[PDB]
């Protein structure tokens, strides 16, 4: 270490793992490189990380990574002919020369966009030559992908070796393959999500609100820690983060690992549950403890009346340090209840400090604020109400049936927004209501939250590039803890006029009857958005009436014997049947 930090990185990451993480960061600086020079720069690298660790006290072993990867840049060829003023940055010295770097990456680098091939090619491929099958990819995704943190990256990329491994040699290979592709897309483009948005946050709300967030996650997921301990935990994780959200791969690398290296040296006074984490090699260290068990909860703990409402110095201790009383308001509390959402425990938060300061400047403040905790009890009601009617709906209709109830509400709601964004987010909606309605009651809400942040940020960064209503541009730009509730308060729009009918988006062909079951729905669940469009005042027994009539017409014309003309007389009279009723 010091001495050479490339052999030190070699020697910590291994080999393999060593030439995955560098065509991972020269595929997400040089976007518009050929996969095969990125191959030659890796090669490069590698042979010479080498020669440091047999000797460290070889030629330019000494260098800093920064250096030696900077240097490697500038050698290819058409860096001004091809990334403009990015080879203006070698012109400067190393501190300046990766910040000018970072400044030119591209999250729209304009790629193309990546086709999956069929199940038989990749199978033949991944066989054929793994190497190459696998790194191509991981390097096309990569570079459409910058700022996705680079170790991340690499673990999805195991995911995909462990599938094509065991599917390919299946059965039915498709069947077995398929299913965990989407899967994997999912995750992958949740787990950017979640990186992006926190970022964003903390650009947008600041370090204080970051820290109350911190506080209430900590606290429910090591319960059993002292608040003077979570409390410096929040400080360590706030500034990891922070600079984590700079952009720079190991500055944020180095920063992951000090704070997994404490946690770990530390568990007696943490959690119980750290045990096979902090085991874990150094790429998997942190990565474990971010998605750790809730440590149990200590057993019998008092009221948090006492110290709270009774105590005959709460206005006093909250005079002090208010941010620090009110913190551990949120300790006491989250550690209570890791069944509360995140958010919601950031409510009764602001509750608590909202009638403190009413209460406090009261020549008797017991007096008024003795009843503060009976406000949290509708606030708690919502989101727990919320859940039970979303969760029995979709355990008696299923995922797709569930997802066509989202599109009808939601389409009647704001019915402006394009058809595929309520597609996909209406899709979306559905599947965390698959996902974390198979959780069991008291991990539902923290579920929910988890991925309606993603799917809901999702939805604003669309409408951001592109408004078609203001009241989901309020919804976007309100507090963190209004965002959802916002969301839920959307009403029937009725004030919007019908679309006009086109023949050609009611038109169906032969070709859905063998389409992917996926590829199937989308299709269907395009024409149900025209059908509100066109029709929003319709019943729910109007609407059953055109969805029924039509899974005849399906269900006829896919098993007959000239498909094409059935598809197109069959659906001439549908249509017009259709107009007629809803006429
Ligand atoms: C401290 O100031 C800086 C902030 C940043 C950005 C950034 C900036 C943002 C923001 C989000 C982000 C986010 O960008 C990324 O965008 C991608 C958007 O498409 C999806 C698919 O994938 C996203 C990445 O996964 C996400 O991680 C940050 C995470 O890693 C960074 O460094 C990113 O929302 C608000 O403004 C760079 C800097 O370098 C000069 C900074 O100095
Ligand atoms: C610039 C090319 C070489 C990059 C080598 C460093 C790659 C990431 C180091 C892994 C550290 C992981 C720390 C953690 O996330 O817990
Ligand atoms: C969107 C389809 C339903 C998904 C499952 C039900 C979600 C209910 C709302 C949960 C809200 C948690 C976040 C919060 O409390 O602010
Ligand atoms: C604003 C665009 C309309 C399409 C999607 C609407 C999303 C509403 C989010 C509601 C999340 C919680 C579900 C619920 O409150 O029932
Ligand atoms: C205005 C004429 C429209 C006639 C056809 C409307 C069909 C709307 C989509 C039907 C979706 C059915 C859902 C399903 O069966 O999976």
């Amino acid at each position: 270490a010091h001495k050479s930090e490339v052999a030190h990185r070699f020697k910590d990451l291994g080999e393999e793992n060593f030439k995955a993480l560098v065509l991972i960061a020269f595929a997400q600086y040089l976007q518009q490189c050929p996969f095969e020079d990125h191959v030659k720069l890796v090669n490069e690298v590698t042979e010479f990380a080498k020669t440091c660790v047999a000797d460290e006290s070889a030629e330019n072993c000494d260098k800093s990574l920064h250096t030696l990867f900077g240097d490697k840049l500038c050698t290819v060829a058409t860096l001004r002919e091809t990334y403009g003023e990015m080879a203006d940055c070698c012109a400067k010295q190393e501190p300046e020369r990766n910040e000018c770097f970072l400044q030119h990456k591209d999250d729209n680098p304009n790629l193309p966009r990546l086709v999956r091939p069929e199940v038989d090619v990749m199978c033949t491929a991944f066989h054929d030559n793994e190497e190459t099958f696998l790194k191509k990819y991981l390097y096309e995704i990569a570079r459409r992908h910058p700022y996705f943190y680079a170790p991340e990256l690499l673990f999805f990329a195991k995911r995909y070796k462990a599938a094509f491994t065991e599917c390919c040699q299946a059965a039915d290979k498709a069947a077995c393959l398929l299913p965990k592709l989407d899967e994997l897309r999912d995750e992958g483009k949740a787990s950017s999500a979640k990186q992006r948005l926190k970022c964003a946050s903390l650009q947008k709300f600041g370090e204080r609100a970051f820290k109350a967030w911190a506080v209430a996650r900590l606290s429910q997921r090591f319960p059993k820690a002292e608040f003077a301990e979570v409390s410096k935990l929040v400080t360590d994780l706030t500034k990891v983060h922070t600079e984590c959200c700079h952009g720079d791969l190991l500055e944020c690398a180095d920063d992951r690992a000090d704070l997994a290296k404490y946690i770990c040296e530390n568990q007696d006074s943490i959690s119980s549950k750290l045990k096979e984490c902090c085991e874990k090699p150094l790429l998997e260290k942190s990565h474990c403890i971010a998605e750790v068990e809730n440590d149990e909860m200590p057993a019998d703990l008092p009221s948090l009346a006492a110290d709270f409402v009774e105590s005959k110095d709460v206005c006093k201790n909250y005079a002090e340090a208010k941010d620090v009383f009110l913190g551990m308001f949120l300790y006491e509390y989250a550690r209570r209840h890791p069944d509360y959402s995140v958010v919601l425990l950031l409510r009764l938060a602001k509750t608590y400090e909202t009638t403190l300061e009413k209460c406090c400047a009261a020549a008797d403040p017991h007096e008024c604020y003795a009843k503060v905790f009976d406000e949290f009890k509708p606030l708690v009601e919502e989101p727990q109400n919320l859940i039970k009617q979303n969760c029995e709906l979709f355990e008696q209709l299923g995922e797709y049936k569930f997802q066509n109830a989202l599109l009808v509400r939601y389409t009647k709601k704001v019915p402006q927004v394009s058809t595929p964004t309520l597609v996909e987010v209406s899709r979306n909606l559905g599947k965390v209501g698959s996902k974390c309605c198979k959780h069991p009651e008291a991990k539902r809400m923290p579920c929910a939250e988890d991925y309606l942040s993603v799917v809901l940020n999702q939805l604003c960064v669309l409408h951001e590039k592109t408004p078609v209503s203001d009241r989901v541009t309020k919804c976007c730009t309100e507090s963190l803890v209004n965002r959802r509730p916002c969301f839920s308060a959307l009403e029937v729009d009725e004030t919007y006029v019908p679309k006009e009918f086109n023949a050609e988006t009611f038109t169906f062909h032969a070709d859905i009857c063998t389409l992917s079951e996926k590829e199937r729905q989308i299709k269907k669940q395009t024409a149900l958005v025209e059908l509100v469009k066109h029709k929003p005042k319709a019943t729910k027994e109007q609407l059953k009436a055109v969805m029924d009539d039509f899974a005849a017409f399906v269900e006829k014309c896919c098993k007959a014997d000239d498909k094409e003309t059935c598809f197109a007389e069959e659906g001439k009279k549908l249509v017009a049947a259709s107009q007629a009723a809803l006429g």
